[PDB]
């Protein structure tokens, strides 16, 4: 049974010899540099009074993904200033009031809040949900807009329903329960795949919804199953519904192992790590680790899923390392206590890249010291 039945979380820094004393100031470390660090190092800021945002560095904006994986790493600090400051900030200046695109979030803006794009990223929308239902169970509901179990269940809604009363589309197309890249296009990203938040919305949303949500998780462990390489662990950037490469679109070839791919091997890894269900999560983490045990950080390229490297370097070597690290959740082949120490031994990373390397590094720094947990609708 995995830690969502048992409360028992796999502390693999401790396993690999850290102390509990150590691994806890360092997660501290980390909170604090990403946070709160010097002009170089973090990827927040605090607005006025009561908001605050997640920076893309690298893209000068602020991102629906950013902003919902700064909630989360708040939930999971147990730190409700910043997450409510977060929250005020998407609510306040990216969730759309009405529309087509009604209670969804505007993908990105300036850091000022000036909308950039009126479209919505899927990969946002659900951690939103998932880090409000955390914030719900863990703090409790507080005046609206932060009743985040109420503001969590209207985001999933949409999620569902959107276009059934009028112009829109939902995130996940109904007839197969999986999500989508974008509202109108029928193809998906794996590493939007996230079947552990899926049967937890079973739980948590909107009733008439929670069957759909259940088969969602089944859906997306199986879409995964056809999406990564079967000897390599790699998966494209954007697939199409059967698990295959989607074609090139106008804005890029995504067809690669290259930055969005990299969250599927911790996304396995932490299903793995909190339900125990699918053993194929194994096999698939000791792939990717196979894949990577003699690569080193500074040759990370981006590859083809067949594993053919380009001369091109990855744009987030740390943010590759980190998620190769967080499979170790799942992983019980050689490689995984050397990626755990080579990820102990890599500092968050510096300078105008920084900003995806280091959400990445975060969920890793959580996750492989037992700090990524599912915080339960449960007793006092
Ligand atoms: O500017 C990049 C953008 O990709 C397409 O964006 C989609 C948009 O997806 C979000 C794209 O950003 C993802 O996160 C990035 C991963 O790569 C990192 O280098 C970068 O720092 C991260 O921000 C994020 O996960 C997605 O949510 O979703 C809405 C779509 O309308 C939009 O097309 C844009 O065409 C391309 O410019």
């Amino acid at each position: 049974k995995g830690a969502y039945d048992t409360g028992t979380y796999a502390n693999l820094f401790q396993r690999s010899g850290y102390r509990e004393d150590e691994i806890k100031a360092r997660l501290e470390q980390t909170w604090n540099d990403l946070f709160y660090g010097d002009e170089h190092t973090r990827i927040y800021y605090p607005v006025g009074d009561d908001k605050g945002y997640m920076l893309d560095t690298g893209n000068d904006d602020v991102r629906s993904a950013g902003m919902s994986y700064g909630m989360m790493m708040a939930v999971q600090m147990d730190k409700k200033h910043e997450f409510d400051r977060l929250w005020n900030y998407a609510y306040t200046y990216m969730q759309h009031t009405e529309g087509r695109y009604k209670d969804y979030f505007a993908w990105h803006c300036k850091p000022d809040g000036t909308r950039l794009s009126p479209g919505p990223a899927p990969d946002g929308e659900e951690f939103f949900a998932m880090a409000l239902f955390f914030a719900s169970n863990r703090w409790g509901d507080g005046p609206a807009p932060y009743d985040y179990q109420a503001q969590a269940r209207k985001i999933l809604h949409a999620c569902l329903h959107q276009g059934e009363q009028g112009e829109g589309d939902p995130m996940w197309e109904p007839s197969n329960r999986l999500i989508k890249f974008i509202p109108e296009l029928p193809f998906s990203d794996p590493s939007y795949h996230l079947p552990h938040f899926y049967e937890l919305f079973a739980q948590y949303a909107n009733e008439q919804d929670r069957t759909f949500w259940k088969e969602a998780a089944e859906a997306s462990r199986a879409y995964l199953r056809t999406a990564c390489h079967p000897v390599t662990g790699l998966s494209p950037e954007y697939a199409n519904y059967d698990g295959t490469p989607a074609p090139v679109q106008l804005h890029g070839d995504f067809r690669h192992f290259y930055s969005d791919a990299y969250r599927v091997a911790a996304n396995v890894a932490l299903d793995w790590e909190w339900f125990r269900k699918d053993p194929w999560q194994v096999q698939q983490s000791n792939r990717i680790q196979a894949f990577f045990s003699d690569i080193d950080v500074s040759d990370y390229r981006r590859y083809t899923i067949e594993g053919e490297p380009f001369n091109e370097p990855a744009l987030h070597p740390v943010g590759l390392l980190a998620t190769n690290a967080m499979a170790s959740l799942a992983a019980d082949g050689p490689d995984a206590d050397s990626f755990v120490k080579r990820f102990w031994n890599t500092p968050l990373r510096q300078g105008k890249r920084r900003y995806y390397d280091n959400c990445l590094y975060f969920f890793t720094m959580l996750a492989l010291s037992g700090n990524y947990r599912v915080y339960q609708q449960a007793a006092a």
